[PDB]
């Protein structure tokens, strides 16, 4: 069952409606792309939960009180406490968001391995439960291969497993041996393997990990814009921590990485932040290069691009994004309209943390990878019901660098990703109700294929015809 | 149908839950009265829609922009243009609520009359659909005995009607007669009769009542708190007006009132907030009067107990309240609501605007109304899931100020009063699902009795022990 | 010196400028009443420091967390707290404004003494050290005659005195002897002499006056509006409390009263607001028929006319409006005027906390107190450069209720009210520079007569000629 | 009156604290004689900059409150894009969190344009600007791209006053651009306010003869726009065609003259937060779409290009707000009566400009070679001396050649105290003006600076030195 808000609604932002013909006329506008399409076309809007979610009382208080300064605001040291607090790890570097986090580490720990272990840039690849589109983005416009060494059971819609975003230790091991230990810069553990469709990581499966990761002397990073959630999931499936509080799990697993990039979008619940944090004084080094390419790269790291208030406002939402009722109406309404459509006859993957994942190739079969079923689907939901979502299929995963041909892709899927206590459980029924039509036109769904490609990080301002 | 919400939660407040053994201390210490319950002690809070429904982003921004001034505020200004577009009065003067405006007109409107046409406060009488306790407790303060002129149907909650709020027109002029209109110092027309279970007054009724006003020259007060609710009901039931905007259906509502007192605290949407307005010059004179009063009772009549900030979100809130889609939308949840209840054997009155009102007497028959046999559903609620409701029925009604003995009331209605934009649909259900147990133990809830009864509105602060 | 900021500007309202053509104008369309003139016709508004200063941070972050509930909100037990830790006062009673609570004490403590000591309404009169022109309101409306108290120094403008705003305590003794222990409903002990110029009570006054109080059984209500400002000068005046803080000596100032009656919209520094508090046990009783007329002309009292958010932002103002940095500032500022004015030949009340007095007695010598030389002077203030003031002289104390003659007034007063945090020393100079054309043009401005004159408050909207 | 009084009265304070000499006398030490390692409650009066520190109007405040936080195409972005087309006459518009989120856009995107058109020769390509702001400057060079200032010879002379020290040496820029040769030159930025120059404003008939120079060669040019209503305002008190004209005309005729704008919004358009970067029009469409690509990797979608939606709201109203006439008047008002204030008790300080004071710290500490940082043992001498905190803009700031290594030669050692917008009054003018008595009085004592610690890129934020 959908559980009941533990909340009350304080502050309302009213949308509009439009006609079926009026979204025809914007799909075809926008080039078949979901992202091109203006937001005041769209009823439910569910592109993303990043940024997009509800504050609570808190949050919104906190951002009247923040100290502006350019340099070491009382902000900065307000946001560095709670990640003491909560993570444990004693430098923090805030950025305005995820990939500025990104495109500051990468970099960094890349030169690193090159100055003390002849890493080879040639030759270099590192690993991942599952990299984030803009991790990818900046490994390889940093020179930098991927390759994510995610579980057998992870992408398959029709089975259920505990946890799915777990790392495929026997396969980060050889790859690490194949690939030559000094020419891997960094493991990013992804803590709610976005891909896998937002699927736990467990807590053992950490440990194991960052054990290997120890042994080759190889930096892990602990990629965490949703570890409230992981921490829920763990607390449910991983017998050792039943009784264990979300603070006391999340303390736990952080234990397993030497640094943490967090886009704050998501669990910590704000619409804008980002965090660059190392655990301990063995990477003073690394955190002291990071101060150097965030001045260049997002502003003076005691603020790194984000303004006095929306570092008391992360501050406070690290907090706030880990209260158990909290998580535990979240999850369940992502359950509910997971349930709802696998009822429909609409496969999902396993209800994960922040949202369904439909199967489009299971849905769509005639269309192949090549011509994005999931963004062919995004294109018919949005048409049916002025509903937006994204696709996480061949669409998003790109074209190889090397070779320049598209990635062999393991599913694709439909995201409808729900942005954190924004919509309600009517809402869900919506959604559940728009489907029975695409459904019912499942069979004539066609392909799409591009009439503009950017080079980089294509799926978000890309065009599509047909 | 429960209509999807027409709009993003952008900020939430969250709350605690409590077990069954708390509840049952609790709903003890608190003398089985739910008014004296702590917030934090209540998961789903019905009390009342007063000043506890969400507001929207623009009312969040116009809050941030107030001009504080104790004199000629501009925000005053920008408070009086809105009624001024919105309901068509030239003459606004805000209060901090409901109450700030009551105790500033009767007491204006009553020496008016006296000093015009030799009114006799030992014989005073004044006229209403049905007055707010509020109001009548006011009134009677002021020497000047009420009466609700409801009609036959108002509150049979087995039979449903268009209009239950409507004025008994035959009523309402006989009661004149027999009183005397020079003895009538005003007449209250409650958009959307509260106590008749925030049930519509129709537009016809409306011009009727104020024909016969005018006849006697009598000063007409329309009580507003829900005006908004009561210009969608009538754009869904009266034929003529199908078609007009709400808030067209408004401006033509009041065209048949002298002035408007009005609780800003529901369908304007502010968490505070009153206004006491004139519609023209020929009560002018009832308007200086009123800020004279103004000055002692809530402050300088440009700012009258508000903020600055509080007259700009006020002057947006009017607007936003009467938007179509929100108001099918928070009257479509009520319905629900009313639905789900009527599906599970609770019998209630038809769905109103701002609440679902239980039918305490039907639903506990062994109850004697002078045992309030709502106040005991409530607290029944209460201690099995942590809602808080509010009775509309003897406990409330009070004693009659001259026998000092217990009014007769109509019906004992218990009220789910559903703060706008609070609560979802899984909250309606939670409500429906609470009800079947209470239904389930119907049989064995006892009636209630004083321990502590105040002098005056005691239903707000009174304690009360079973049997 | 004026004393540099101990804060920096976060927000601002920006104001325009007028012609004096223009003002001319506005001032004759006002009725000669500055009251009845727009914010917008206003540069700098002396009007009142009643709801017109700045907030702090934390207090616009306090209201945007706030409990709306009808009853119990948590919003109201942290106000609650507040009262309680720093004045030790257990029983809380949040209202709109100072009006507010004085409209239900008043009422409820006449009807005590009258059912219990046989009060005789017709002949009951109440004392204070100097009523505020709304307590004196509400005391004749409810039938009760007022007699204000003061010493011999409180009005001569031309002599220093340390605590100008104290009890007349042999006048105060003979008071009650004279009128009769039983027909004294009550005592206001007005922390910081409003009329006197905003001038403080000594802690030693106060015991005395209690004492006095406590030996004829006669209810003591601490009018408490700028209580933090009669603390400060308590710090700097008397000597037993020279090394106290201004919690302490606030602290120990409330053990002298039996219950208080604030309007927050001061020294608390919010825009709306007020208290009714009860010190102990012995007067539940009261506290429980406040409680009962609160809901009549307030609302429920747990809210008592204001929203969460503002009890919230109140509970935080408390302890802000007390700071010692905050304090000194905001009175170095006020005597600065008071030094510019007198320095240019414009006598004054020796400087107080809220406000500069000047003596339009001494003037305008060529005007009659009943023809309100002070309110003339404050048309004239306005006309020459567009700032607004009050008088504090003839036509504020009203006409006798009983003889409805004008009431004989101990000093005319313009009194020149400061906003806490609003304006800079910039305006307090061009204030000055004002008053050098006023003091120029004194001997041609006319005395004022009436043209309207409520029955009650007259001051408010009355409006005059010549 | 010299300092105007504030067009507007003050709504919300945030109280700061005081500290000692001793106390002051240990963090100064601890944070390695560079007071961008203070913490902001050691600091008193903190005039380190102006960017993203000022006040807000309640307007502002209030758009903050009705934000569209939609991932793409939100309604807040259009509002700003809306009043970027009204004041500056852009139609392309892309936000970006920050000014230096925009430069590491646009630098890449120009570069790789002229490569591909005109065969641009990375290893000998220069970009010109009358004056390069730190970031600027280090992103060109970043990207492997050499910079040359082309001021005018009054600029620097801050014994001599002139009506426009910000603007182009147009003789300079053409021959620089013949010696570099037109090919090898990506874009000319146009600083609105020269900055170390001593935020110095630019004539419009300079920017007239600046582009119409580009045009001849083609070349881009970008108006950084920081400070572009203070530009105006001097404009129109300054330069007789324009005294009648208001503030949003000048700047819509300004604007006629650049191709894009780059802008950190943290400054005249008074947010805390906030950058932009917009085209003119069709004709830099390509560029246009170019840096939405760019924008996706480095800032986010390019619908918030990592602004929140109350955020863009808020900014679209800055835009607006900052350009008040009455505001203006103010604002450089008082940073004219600090400059009065200073010259009088004998600190020789850069004409009054739009932003701040600048103290010449060279003429103040002729002991002090500029190898040794004179501006920036001044600061820290002024920070012991009342807490107040500031910033060099000399030797230390302009860095080393990063072709020789070697350090650069420098125009003026100067002491930049910056005032952030509506957020200190007079009497604080006044306090900083009496700690520099002191300061003055001390001059002859205070020592030079040498590294103990010293960055690659962007040196002087986070460097550490110690007196030789
Ligand atoms: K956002
Ligand atoms: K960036
Ligand atoms: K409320
Ligand atoms: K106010
Ligand atoms: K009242
Ligand atoms: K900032």
């Amino acid at each position: 069952k959908h559980l009941p808000e533990p909340f009350r609604i304080r502050v309302i932002e009213p949308v509009k409606r439009t006609t079926r013909a009026y979204r025809e006329e914007a799909i075809i506008k926008s080039g078949m792309n979901p992202f091109l399409l203006d937001s005041e076309d769209v009823f439910i809007d569910l592109l993303t939960d990043s940024g997009t979610g509800a504050v609570t009382q808190s949050m919104q208080a906190a951002m009247m009180r923040g100290d502006e300064a350019y340099s070491g605001s009382r902000s900065y040291y307000a946001l560095a406490e709670s990640v003491k607090n909560i993570f444990g790890y004693q430098y923090t570097i805030p950025t305005h968001q995820g990939r500025g986090a990104e495109q500051i580490y990468i970099p960094v720990l890349i030169k690193k391995r090159e100055q003390e272990k002849g890493l080879d840039r040639s030759k270099m690849v590192a690993f991942s439960n599952y990299f984030f589109d803009t991790t990818q983005g900046h490994s390889q416009i940093n020179g930098c291969t991927v390759r994510n060494v995610y579980i057998k059971e992870a992408f398959d819609t029709g089975v259920r497993y505990d946890f799915k975003g777990n790392f495929d230790l026997e396969g980060l091991e050889r790859g690490i041996e194949e690939v030559g230990p000094n020419n891997v810069p960094y493991i990013v553990a992804t803590i709610t393997s976005n891909s896998a469709g937002g699927q736990p990581v467990s807590l053992a499966n950490l440990k194991a990990m960052y054990s290997i990761a120890k042994k080759y002397d190889i930096p892990v990073v602990m990629d965490s814009a949703r570890f409230a959630e992981n921490a829920y999931f763990i607390k449910q499936r991983e017998a050792e921590y039943k009784d264990w509080t979300i603070e006391q799990i999340t303390r736990e697993t952080y234990k397993y990485a030497d640094m943490l990039a967090m886009s704050a979008k998501k669990d910590a619940m704000v619409p804008m932040g980002g965090l660059l944090c190392m655990k301990d004084d063995s990477f003073f080094d690394v955190y002291t290069e990071c101060r150097t390419l965030c001045v260049v790269q997002e502003g003076f790291p005691t603020y790194g691009g984000l303004e006095g208030g929306a570092m008391e406002r992360l501050a406070v939402g690290l907090y706030d994004g880990m209260n158990l009722d909290w998580l535990a109406y979240r999850i369940a309404q992502v359950q509910y309209l997971v349930d709802g459509l696998e009822e429909i006859g609409v496969v999902c993957q396993q209800a994960g943390g922040h949202a369904a994942f439909v199967d489009a190739g299971k849905l769509l079969p005639h269309i192949p990878a090549d011509q994005f079923p999931a963004q062919a689907l995004a294109c018919e939901l949005y048409k049916v019901a002025g509903i937006r979502a994204v696709e996480i299929g061949s669409f998003l995963l790109g074209r190889d660098p090397k070779t320049g041909k598209q990635l062999p892709c393991p599913a694709e899927l439909l995201r409808l990703t729900i942005p954190r206590a924004t919509y309600t459980q009517t809402h869900m029924d919506f959604i559940i109700e728009a489907f029975k039509h695409v459904k019912e036109n499942a069979s004539n769904i066609k392909g799409l294929t591009f009439t503009y490609e950017p080079k980089v990080l294509r799926h978000f301002t890309a065009k599509l015809k047909e």
